[PDB]
């Protein structure tokens, strides 16, 4: 992975204060759960996904990582092999995308609603709708993966790896938006799928002590070499979509602070 390792200069404060939010929303209710959370290194991970963020913007990134691993842990028991119970909980979470939640919603849903509320404030409505669809794609794929209990395994895990909502938050944490017509471009779509696949392959390698392996390094290498080719096309892609000066700068920030960070950030976090 020929991408520079980066970490937010405010990582120390964000890691020290990471527990206040999930405790405030009832996601962490015991000192043992707090210590188990601290052992995950989730603020550290967020500080590498979002090195361009500090302060409240970085805190939103930490909270997303915090929420996501707290969320995923709720499905590692009997409710994981139960597709109806999986969809039952994810529907209550994803309902936050459509409007206010009822007070009876479980804490994990109120946690997501607080993240989604913060994620959208200040962004264009079209960015919000597109980011909302990315969340629905994840939750739908999360249910589909529960219903299932190389080519077929990849098509399923590309939704549940959760790269796209992670990349989306880098835009919000950076207070920029890649031009929407470039996001939909075949070149950017190919760059994003590489980011999805590399995170997927690197995850199953690190999660082997417990799957794709059941050649992977060559696939990560070939995809990263193609990622650089696709990056070199971006100047011409910017011309094809007639980007002005600010749009070219937002596209550059997306390339360096959102796409590259989600590729390199997970690699450095695992190590």
């Amino acid at each position: 992975i020929p991408l520079p390792g980066r970490q937010s200069p405010d990582h120390a404060r964000a890691e020290a204060e990471q527990l206040a939010w999930p405790r405030s929303l009832g996601l962490i209710r015991s000192d043992a759960a707090a210590e188990r959370h601290l052992r995950g290194g989730y603020a550290d991970l967020a500080s590498r996904f979002y090195p361009h963020a500090t302060g409240a913007d970085l805190d939103l990134g930490v909270d997303l990582m915090s929420w996501w691993f707290l969320f995923d842990d709720l499905f590692d028991g009997p409710r994981g092999e139960n597709p109806e119970d999986t969809k039952q909980l994810t529907d209550q979470v994803a309902a936050a995308l459509d409007g206010p939640l009822p007070d009876t919603a479980p804490p994990i849903a109120h946690g997501f609603a607080d993240i989604w509320r913060r994620t959208c404030e200040g962004m264009t409505p079209a960015w919000c709708a597109r980011s909302a669809r990315h969340w629905r794609n994840y939750f739908d794929g999360y249910v589909d993966e529960a219903e299932s209990r190389a080519a077929q395994y990849l098509a399923m895990r590309r939704h549940t790896i959760g790269v796209q909502p992670t990349v989306d938050l880098a835009e919000r944490a950076g207070r920029f938006e890649v031009p929407h017509r470039v996001f939909d471009s075949a070149v950017m779509s190919a760059m994003l799928q590489i980011a999805v696949d590399v995170n997927l392959l690197l995850n199953d390698i690190a999660s082997l002590e417990k799957n794709m392996v059941m050649h992977m390094q060559n696939e990560v290498r070939a995809r990263l070499e193609q990622y650089l080719l696709l990056e070199s096309c971006l100047p011409k892609v910017g011309e094809i979509y007639q980007l002005d000066t600010a749009e070219r700068e937002a596209l550059e920030r997306y390339r360096t602070d959102a796409v590259r960070t989600v590729i390199r950030g997970s690699y450095d976090w695992h190590r």
